[PDB]
C-alpha cells in the first residue's frame, strides 16, 4: 500500500534507489522508478 | 511488502484489525480485511 514518499516517511521508513540497505525490510516504493520505501 | 501476519509479527510490529493505536504508523497490512500492521516510528 505504500508507494509515495510522503507515505514512506510518514510510516518512518526511508526512501533509497534501487535496494534496501542490509538490516532493512521493504515495506513499499516511494513511487519514483527504482525506489523502496525501507524499514530499518 | 507487508501483508500477512507472520511476515509483520517477525519484524516485531502489531496486526491491529481496525486501526493503528496511539504512537504507531501503519507499515502495512496482516492479510485479513481491514487488519493493520502497526510500529513505532
Amino acid at each position: 500500500g505504500i508507494g509515495d514518499p510522503v507515505t514512506c516517511l510518514k510510516s518512518g521508513a526511508i526512501c533509497h534507489p534501487v535496494f534496501c540497505p542490509r538490516r532493512y525490510k521493504q515495506i513499499g516504493t516511494c513511487g519514483l522508478p527504482g525506489t523502496k520505501c525501507c524499514k530499518k
